[PDB]
DNA sequence: TGCGACGGTCTGACGCTCTACACAGTGCCAGGGGGAGATAAACGAACGCTGAACGCTCCGG
């Protein structure tokens, strides 16, 4: 709210997209006109062609005479947002005149450069505020309800950004000492996520050190079992060294 | 026709890499035809809301 700029328009990508002229909120419209829109901001402003926004929206079959259909859908964003924020290059178009900070990508990018240069200069409490910042942004799933090829790849990348966020966040929770909001949380993560072996090594790391056990090797059991039923392998070495160290009680960790 | 000579025509002028680069002085606008992009509407489609309605276990007086 301490940013909320007279004449600053803020756009939500990290979860359904949305416009915010001054603080109210626009009609983005259709589906497709969203996805439209999501793929004419994630450029970060760059020239994408009318072929290539067919090929973003819709992939690989779309009807003859549907140019016109991405026309009226440009034309539509146009009623709807500035006319100058909008500019038609090239027979494509791109979102421009995009101040710091309207578009939440851009904020998560900063954000996380941020708390990694906090983690490269040792300040915990200063990282700490901004990934509570960074982690305040998305709401939902990523590109909710809208379709196409590059929306799916869109969505599955900036879950798997959120898990690794997700992974640096709570490692550096278990550095400064948070276990018991770090144990809920990841227990409700790894219910959620049943295969995800980097959460369940947080998850072993995090009881070693909060006075738990029984219920982290019977998860790590879990985990050698449905691993082996669902993929028939083996699992990273780097979780059987650390449960191997957890067995004989290094006082390191603790 | 035989003669030299006069002349044009035509050809290549061993092999490779290491190296290896680019190329410069004199007109001007109006009228008209097409297609690129924005517009607001349109015919058809399916997308939702309406809970209703059928049937089940149900705790039960």
């Amino acid at each position: 709210a301490e940013e909320e700029e007279s004449g600053a328009l803020r756009f939500g990508v990290l979860g359904p997209v949305r416009a915010w002229r001054d603080g109210e909120t626009l009609a983005t419209g259709s589906p497709q006109q969203r996805a439209l829109l999501a793929a004419l901001l994630l450029r970060e402003g760059r020239t994408a062609t009318a072929g290539e926004l067919i090929d973003a929206l819709w992939g690989e079959e779309p009807p003859s005479q549907a140019l016109a259909a991405v026309r009226t859908y440009a034309s539509r964003l146009r009623k709807v947002l500035d006319p100058g924020v909008l500019v038609s290059e090239s027979g494509g178009y791109a979102v421009r005149g995009l101040a710091e900070g309207a578009l939440d990508l851009a904020r998560a990018q900063d954000l996380a450069s941020a708390a990694e240069k906090a983690r490269s200069a040792g300040d915990l409490c200063h990282a700490r505020d901004l990934l509570r910042r960074a982690l305040d942004l998305w709401d939902g799933e990523v590109l909710a309800g809208v379709p196409g090829p590059y929306a799916q790849t869109q969505r599955v990348r900036l879950g798997e950004w959120r898990l690794q966020l997700l992974e640096t966040r709570l490692d550096m929770d278990l550095d400064q000492g948070c276990h018991a909001e770090a144990v809920s949380e990841l227990t409700a993560l790894t219910a959620a996520h049943p295969l995800r072996e980097r959460l369940r090594e947080l998850l072993m790391l995090a009881l070693y050190r909060s006075g738990r056990q029984a219920e982290a090797l019977a998860v790590y059991a879990d985990t050698r079992r449905l691993l082996a039923d669902e993929l028939g392998v083996d699992p990273r070495p780097g979780l059987q060294e650390l449960q191997q160290r957890i067995l004989q009680a290094d006082p390191a960790l603790a």
